[PDB]
């Protein structure tokens, strides 16, 4: 196995939302066979962010996830050579963001290069008011769509005043080399957390727990 039980994370991000530009680095490590994976993250140009921090946090890889015999394990088949993904949200209020990362590993390191771009958001909206508490734990249905790996989810964010703020998913998953074997349609269960954070969250910590299963 190419993949080894504990595994370091470096990244890169680079994006703008509704005109504001911002680079943000992160360092982590996490288990892929127990699909767990946790990274510090540090804004280095751009802040403090005039944008809900949750809108990013799935954008900081489903090698991280736990997958049992009896389902093709796509991402980690991928590995060493890596793959790609490109991600579609769309907010229930307009506000529409597209994102990807180019996944590749040297030694017993992920290096991710990711881009996050994101426009109409209304300026009065809980993404540019900082109104959002966190993700709901939800679950990707992942198929095949000519051909491609497709991963469908509809989720939630908690808004303060006890409301959801929906928006639906939909990413696209790639292999860099030809002819990994694509997997049967399946599920996976996920969760993602603020762990810690600092005032205006230019210093935070994240953690995903992703379990595959057939439903």
């Amino acid at each position: 196995s190419a993949i080894k039980p504990d595994m370091k994370i470096k990244l890169r991000m680079e994006g703008n939302v509704n005109g504001h530009h911002f680079v943000i680095d992160g360092d982590g490590t996490g288990k892929p066979f127990e699909g767990k994976q946790s990274m510090d993250l540090e804004v280095k140009e751009g802040g403090p962010l005039p944008f809900a921090f949750d809108i990013l946090t799935t954008a900081f890889n489903r090698v991280f996830a736990k997958y049992p015999d009896n389902i093709q394990d796509y991402f980690k088949q991928s590995f060493p050579k890596g793959y790609s993904w490109e991600r579609s949200l769309t907010f229930e209020d307009g506000g529409i963001c597209i994102a990807r990362n180019d996944i590749t590993m040297e030694g017993d390191t992920f290096y991710n290069k990711v881009r996050f771009y994101g426009t109409n958001f209304p300026a009065n909206g809980p993404v540019m008011q900082k109104k959002t508490l966190k993700w709901e734990p939800s679950t990707e249905k992942m198929y095949v769509r000519d051909g491609v790996l497709t991963g469908d989810v509809e989720m939630a964010l908690l808004l303060e005043g006890n409301a959801h703020y929906r928006c639906d998913f939909r990413t696209t998953y790639k292999a860099k080399e030809k002819g990994v074997k694509l997997p049967g349609a399946h599920f996976v269960d996920h969760c993602i957390e603020i762990l810690s954070h600092d005032k205006d969250y230019n210093k935070v910590k994240l953690y995903e727990h992703a379990v595959a299963h057939s439903g």
